[PDB]
């Protein structure tokens, strides 16, 4: 996408030859046929650009250095745009135009090393621009190879260059209109003149800005200031919220001209930074500075006697040296002077002062947070002499927070920022319109002032500032953000489960994909956090609190933590000890979770035994209900009952069944299957109609029973009916099957054998593989025998035996030999086709078979019972090892979550058993501060379990190791400073 | 591999084009992984770098009796 | 990520810590001889 | 027109070619089974 760029930008060709040679600096021969003092706008025509494009620096560079040609008189807005979108990259946080004329190749050492120790390495660190001319001379060279040394060394800087068009050097091979996107550029010429130089291979961008000149020096001074006004008026991102972009000069020597182009910038209000000893131009005005308030008397001839000094001798009598040097004065504000310090070499805090110092609302820590410097604001906020005001820190807190900088938000936090005046209605506006583009909080928050009520209604279902701001780091998916604000959060274990369901709906909302996976993968953090927060609670204090804290039902959703988790299929929560335990005790309701079976059992079938002492838990009544009310209790009623119903069902079945009207037993059946429905009915209506139906139909267990009813009421009237006794009694025999199969259920509820059904569940595959396998081979085997045997039958139905079924009995150690070998049946003529013909014995065996190839038949049979008996039984064992050897983690965390449903499941049922479970539906129808102290003492539980953390991971054998290695970098910087005033020391000995 | 580095950081020393095309091919032909990367990462020009004849050296430099040889040789 | 992950293992960290050991006994050994002399000369 | 080519896709696409395919075949062996089973006769085809 590049058409717009010959639009919105022009070249410039000058209009009128000003002289043999014009003051184009082109031959008067190579003219247009339009050919007193030239002007370079005057005299000049626009026309579009035909030097766009990227270049491909021959050899070395990241095959992408970005090229453009514009006029001078170009706007700036239209640049920064171009670079900010279309190039890519990224806003600056900090811009530092590093001037300077640094005459001969050659610079001293001393400057060598701050430019790439200090100015390169504070550049990466902040993300910060360099501005310099893209020429491979003057101070960009040495730019350059500061740039590329770091680079190698560090084991990406970014730095533009705008220089004047005409001095290019092979400039030719750039023009392109139609486009240059690659481009091939000889910056090893071998011709070297001063009149022009090549371009740097070290540069990300280019501006090759034009004035219709072909050569000249300084005409891009207009644009490089504009530039810079412009991009100090910008913002450092997060919309608006950002500071405005520091912008500092840097000058290191330099002539006459680099001082009007000081005074140029400070005109436009732009910090410059003065290094001491660098050369002319730039020692003269440090000097000056130091001068400050200097008496009148014999002061006033000191500057003209140190610009006489400093500067050159051309000029130095000129007036126009000592004025410009007092208008620079005029505004001294914004000059620095950088302490040699016998090389600092701590430029980020000298800039810091600098910019503060400019300023004259920025602060500190603002621009720290605007870089990612942690430790600048650290130092800061840790300076005792500086002091700071509550909505000093809310500005850097506010700038934090929409750049998701967790270090700076907990350092800040940390140093008594107060938090519930910070947040705001309008703040919190501010923080969700952060919204990142076109993401999936955008268009919820569209589709739905925050209005964050309704998207959360609409995304669970419905059916204190830090709840605040981790909501909305959840929303936002900022991990960090959000780890942290949990952290500092109230109610920490449901907050935790919360998080987790809030994330995994909005996941499996998510068209994000492996962005999704990471909220996936956030939900995942969150329930371990919850687990290990909620193990702590549990074992290393009171289990009661921990009781508590499970069956609360905090403000988050108005919700029980086991409902969330449930909710959430946060399968690892449930997996813990605590849960488990916990869930035994509802389970056993009031008595003891520590009940034999069997004492249950005798106690159930012996009403009066509840009350001895055998069994653990008006007085009487309240004892009686809590033994009938409990889970257990209705369950093996429950189980009882239904025995008893098959038990009838069979009697009735296999003896009162007959084609006369339903006897009373039949009746009685009638009216327990209709309890059965009855029941089905409120376990489905109470358990939002629709969704609380799908709710319920989704188990299968539910399923079973709805079919096995559906079935039995369809038996039932087809019994009625005078015609289709038969039909009814089927009906109900295969019925009795469906019925029967629910038995499973009750293997679900022990400790070892849920596991094994929820496996069995899983074989189906490999139980599919097998059967479809296996009837393939029956096919292929059974009609090879028959079309071999040729029987005379051709029965259909006796086609379909002899080809399935009795090949499928041979496989259970049915082989019928009198049936297939010829060898032992009694040769005849049945039939007139000719060959021979023997007669089985066999009632459905073919009235007479064929005998031409018997041999065949019995090897067919033989192959047939290797492949089937042996080898695909064998293969189904191995696949069934295989497949329960692998999922059984999975399968016990499986039945491990579904224990809860069972326990809600059974902990609403009416207390009566299904036969009489009619009386109950009847009445069914016609129908603080110790949470503070709670609250408090789960708080110190987490923070423990915090510290806990941190400490373990602050020990681990790798923290120690990089600690080693910070200290023992701070140590050679140390002995390095010894050695110096060692080398000081033996210098000052003589 | 230190002293290459030392003396192409050097800002005094100036290279030339071939100056360090010899050495790349001196690299190449030796298999020093090392010093290519060096050489190319300062700024080597490449494209105008190989020619047919140079081609024609790097394929020649099969060692000895070489899977690579018999296959050119064949050819 | 694949050259900054190696150059974070605790292998390459720990090797580098053995040569920054090591430069810093090559200048404590110089700074030990121009202690040395400057004890001499201090007669 | 549009709804021929997305008669084309759908009748293109591999997948309905393989299932296309596999009916097919089945008819095929359920005819091979009828003929061998039934009609296999000394007489002419
Ligand atoms: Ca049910």
């Amino acid at each position: 996408e590049q058409s717009w760029i010959p639009k919105i930008f022009k070249k410039k060709t000058c209009t009128t030859f000003i002289v043999t040679l014009c003051q184009c600096g082109r031959p008067r021969t190579a003219h247009p046929a339009v050919a007193t003092v030239w002007d370079s706008d005057a005299h000049t025509t626009e026309k579009p650009t035909d030097a766009y494009g990227e270049l491909d620096f021959t050899g070395a560079g990241r095959k992408h250095s970005n090229f453009l040609r514009l006029s001078d008189r170009t706007d700036p807005a239209a640049v920064y745009s171009l670079v900010t979108r279309t190039w890519g990259f990224r806003a600056p946080n900090l811009v530092v135009s590093v001037l300077g004329g640094s005459g001969g190749p050659v610079l001293q050492t001393w400057l060598q090393d701050l430019l790439r120790r200090g100015l390169v390495r504070a550049a990466q660190s902040t993300g910060a621009w360099i501005v310099t001319g893209g020429l491979h001379t003057g101070i960009g060279r040495h730019v350059g190879v500061a740039v590329r040394d770091h680079q190698m060394a560090s084991t990406k800087v970014v730095a533009m260059g705008v220089a004047p068009w005409g001095v290019v050097r092979n400039r030719d091979t750039l023009i392109n209109p139609k486009g240059s996107f690659p481009a091939r550029y000889r910056w090893r010429g071998d011709p070297e003149d001063g009149v022009q130089f090549p371009l740097d291979y070290n540069y990300s961008a280019f501006f090759l800005v034009d004035d219709g000149t072909h050569g000249c020096l300084g005409g891009e001074n207009r644009f490089r200031l504009r530039l810079e006004s412009y991009i100090s008026q910008q913002k450092t991102g997060v919309g608006g919220t950002g500071i405005d972009i520091p912008v500092l000069l840097l000058l290191i020597d330099g002539d006459e001209k680099m001082l009007t182009r000081i005074e140029n910038a400070t005109q436009a209000q732009l910090p410059c930074l003065l290094v001491a000893g660098s050369g002319g131009a730039a020692d003269c005005l440090a000097e000056t500075l130091e001068d400050t308030l200097a008496p009148g008397s014999g002061g006033a001839r000191q500057g003209e006697a140190r610009d006489r000094i400093r500067r050159f001798f051309p000029k130095g009598d000129l007036e126009v040296l000592q004025a410009q040097v007092e208008r620079i004065m005029t505004r001294k504000e914004l000059l620095t002077v950088y302490s040699s310090e016998d090389g600092s070499e701590e430029f980020e805090t000298i800039v810091l002062k600098a910019l503060v110092k400019a300023c004259g609302y920025l602060d500190e820590l603002r621009l720290a947070v605007a870089w990612n410097r942690v430790d600048i604001a650290q130092s800061e906020l840790f300076r005792g002499d500086i002091q700071w005001r509550s909505f000093h820190l809310e500005a850097s807190l506010m700038d934090a927070l929409l750049n998701d900088r967790p270090e700076f938000v907990r350092l800040l936090i940390s140093h008594g920022l107060s938090l519930g005046h910070f947040l705001t209605p309008m703040r919190l506006a501010q923080l969700y319109s952060a919204a990142p583009s076109n993401s999936l909080i955008r268009n919820l928050l569209d589709q739905a002032p925050p209005d964050v009520g309704h998207v959360l209604r609409m995304l669970l279902g419905k059916m204190a500032p830090w709840s605040d701001l981790l909501l909305w780091a959840l929303l936002l998916n900022r991990a960090q953000m959000a780890m942290y604000f949990w952290e500092m959060g109230s109610n920490a274990v449901s907050s935790a489960l919360g998080a987790c369901l809030l994330l995994r709906v909005m996941a499996r909302l998510e068209p994000d994909a492996e962005e999704a996976a990471r909220r996936k993968d956030l939900a995942f953090k969150f329930e371990g956090m919850g687990v290990d927060l909620f193990g702590e609670c549990y074992r290393s204090s009171e289990v009661r609190a921990a009781r508590l804290l499970l069956r609360r039902c905090p403000l988050w959703g108005d919700a029980t933590c086991l409902q969330l988790a449930m909710q959430a299929d946060a399968r690892a929560f449930f997996a813990q000890d605590g849960v488990q335990s916990l869930l035994t005790q509802k389970w056993w309701g009031d008595m003891a979770s520590t009940t034999p079976i069997w004492a249950l059992v005798l106690a159930f079938f012996c009403p009066p035994l509840i009350y001895t002492r055998l069994i653990t838990f008006r007085r009487c009544l309240r004892r009686w209900f809590h033994f009938w009310g409990a889970p257990v209790t209705i369950f093996m009623g429950n189980v009882v009952s239904y025995l008893l119903f098959l038990l009838l069902f069979s009697r009735v079945l296999l003896v009162d069944f007959q084609p006369a009207p339903p006897g009373s037993l039949e009746l009685l059946l009638y009216f327990w299957a209709f309890t059965l429905l009855c029941e089905e009915l409120r376990q489905g209506l109470s358990g939002s109609l629709s969704q609380r139906l799908r709710l319920y139909l989704a188990d299968s267990w539910n399923q079973c029973d709805l079919v096995a009813l559906t079935c039995f009421l369809l038996g039932v009237g087809c019994r009625l009916t005078p015609g289709l006794y038969h039909l009814g009694r089927t009906v109900l025999c295969i019925d009795f099957m469906v019925f029967t199969v629910r038995l499973l259920h009750i293997f679900t509820v022990n400790k070892q054998l849920g596991p094994k059904i929820v496996i069995v569940s899983k074989m189906m595959k490999d139980v599919f593989f097998f059967l479809f396998f296996l009837g393939v081979w029956l096919v292929a085997y059974g009609v090879a025998t028959e079309g071999l045997l040729r029987p005379r039958d051709s029965d259909f139905p006796s086609i379909l035996r002899r080809v399935f079924y009795r090949p499928y009995l041979q496989i259970f150690g049915q082989i019928p030999q009198e049936d297939m070998d010829v060898a032992l049946m009694e040769h005849s003529n049945c039939s007139s086709e000719p060959g021979f013909w023997a007669h089985p014995p066999g009632a459905q065996a073919g009235t007479c078979v064929s005998q031409y190839a018997n041999w065949l038949v019995v090897l067919l049979l033989v192959i047939f019972l290797l492949v089937a008996n042996i080898l695909l039984v064998n293969l189904l064992i191995a696949m069934f090892s295989y497949t329960f050897g692998k999922v059984q983690g999975n399968s016990d965390l499986y039945w491990k979550a579904q224990r809860y449903r069972l326990i809600r499941e059974f902990h609403s049922r009416p207390a009566l058993a299904p036969p009489f479970i009619v009386i109950s539906h009847l009445r069914l129808l016609l129908r603080k501060e110790a949470e503070r102290k709670l609250l408090t003492w789960e708080s110190v539980h987490k923070e423990n379990f915090l510290l806990a953390r941190a400490r373990d991971k602050r020990e681990s054998d790798s923290e120690r190791l990089k600690r080693t290695s910070q200290k023992v970098d701070l140590a050679l910087k140390q002995l390095g400073h010894i050695r110096e005033y060692e080398q000081r020391l033996k210098v000052l000995e003589r």
